[PDB]
């Protein structure tokens, strides 16, 4: 299958990535440290219980198991364990495992465009870190919901269960769906000069309104910095396990689309036609979720190319930048990890408010860094 042909745009002053410091092992092990108290004093007011989307003047709000971002608060859970080892995390992680079994048995507010981001930080996690076949048994109900279930940028990261499905099972069914889908969205959900584009918002035989979609981005010449952050960490993320040379270009593509978008600190806008001097909110979530991707595409990304060194020093550019300036300092109850994100502009959703995605890949980045990661994903 092909992948259209898009513009690769060079990265312009690369010397702003280039003459950075390097993140050192102190400067990261502090950085997770500092999340892991928020987290832990996050544990006694979530209890059993989830965060909403997003914070309420920075703080978390306190709900059941029936949104698509319940699983981003089980993934921390285990990213935290990774690092100090601690069975409390394993124990609540698995506790809510156990939630999201029940939510799967009992299709709970299910909607397919989510079950990668419900099912994978949470259940496929547990199941890498200690096989835990409930954890297993959710994952693929999960994907065989997805499949029955089975067009946004989003799907990048929602076809990894699918990759993961096919693997366990052997059955390449999953498999073709989801190479299918890869290659239906990169060429028809990313336009012709990498940036990331939005779907059919309204009904294509009668023009209704869709229900529950919501509008990406400032406009249909903008480009949602979120949107692009899913781009450039699902493309990697398929390459795995597609190892189709087209997906590097496009990766480049697309990431230094969003490279030659960020501002003089190295954070994106929550829509990447503002910078410096809009006055528009932050999303620190797609800066933190483009680290990781980064972080993913370098474990393949050849030595030969021009441009490794600047993704590399540009990932630890943007992760700097978040840690020294974006990451929680006051430690109290419903904090998030991270600042400055907005969830949906348009609805008044989470606009300069932490959210738990963002949490999520902001610890992921932490840890990829700080240890060699076996991804959830
Ligand atoms: C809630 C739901 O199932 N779907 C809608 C949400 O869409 C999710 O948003 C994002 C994202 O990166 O912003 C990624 C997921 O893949 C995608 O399903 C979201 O648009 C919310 C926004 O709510 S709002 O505040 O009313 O605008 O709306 C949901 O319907």
């Amino acid at each position: 299958m092909k992948i259209k042909p898009v513009k690769v745009e060079s990265i312009e002053n690369p010397k702003r990535f280039l003459n950075s410091r390097l993140l050192t092992k102190i400067e990261v092990e502090e950085a997770i440290e500092k999340a892991l108290k928020q987290l832990y004093i996050n544990i006694d007011y979530f209890g059993e219980e989830y965060p909403t989307p997003a914070t309420f003047n920075n703080i978390y709000k306190v709900m059941d198991n029936t949104e698509w971002t319940n699983g981003f608060w089980t993934g921390c859970l285990w990213l935290a364990y990774e690092y100090n080892q601690d069975k409390k995390l394993k124990n609540i992680a698995h506790k809510n495992v156990l939630s999201f079994l029940n939510r799967i048995n009992n299709r709970i507010a299910l909607d397919h465009h989510d079950l990668g981001f419900l099912y994978t930080p949470s259940c496929t996690a547990e199941y890498r870190i200690n096989g835990d076949v409930k954890a297993l048994e959710a994952t693929i109900k999960a994907a065989d919901k997805l499949m029955e279930r089975y067009l946004i940028i989003n799907c990048l990261l929602n076809i990894q269960l699918l990759f993961f499905a096919y693997e366990q099972t052997g059955d390449e069914k999953y498999r073709q769906v989801a190479v299918n889908h890869f290659y239906a969205s990169a060429n028809n959900v990313v336009r012709d000069d990498s940036s990331a584009f939005h779907t059919f918002y309204f009904d294509p035989e009668t023009g209704e309104p869709l229900k529950g979609v919501t509008r990406q981005g400032y406009s249909d010449e903008s480009s949602w910095a979120r949107g692009q952050a899913w781009g450039i960490y699902g493309i990697p993320l398929s390459y795995r396990k597609m190892k189709d040379y087209q997906q590097i270009i496009l990766f480049k593509g697309m990431t230094n689309y969003f490279l030659n978008r960020l501002p003089e600190d190295k954070v994106s806008y929550w829509d990447l036609i503002f910078t410096d001097g809009s006055g528009q909110p932050r999303d620190t979530s797609a800066t933190a979720t483009a680290v990781c991707g980064i972080h993913e595409m370098l474990k393949y990304l050849p030595e030969v190319d021009p441009d490794k060194e600047t993704y590399k020093y540009a990932m630890h550019t943007m992760l700097r930048s978040l840690i020294e300036q974006y990451s929680n300092n006051e430690l109290i109850a419903g904090r998030p990890l991270l600042l400055h994100g907005v969830y949906s502009w348009h609805s008044g959703k989470g606009v300069d408010e932490g959210n738990i995605w963002g949490d999520y890949y902001y610890l992921e980045a932490l840890i990829r860094f700080y240890k060699d990661w076996e991804l959830y994903w």
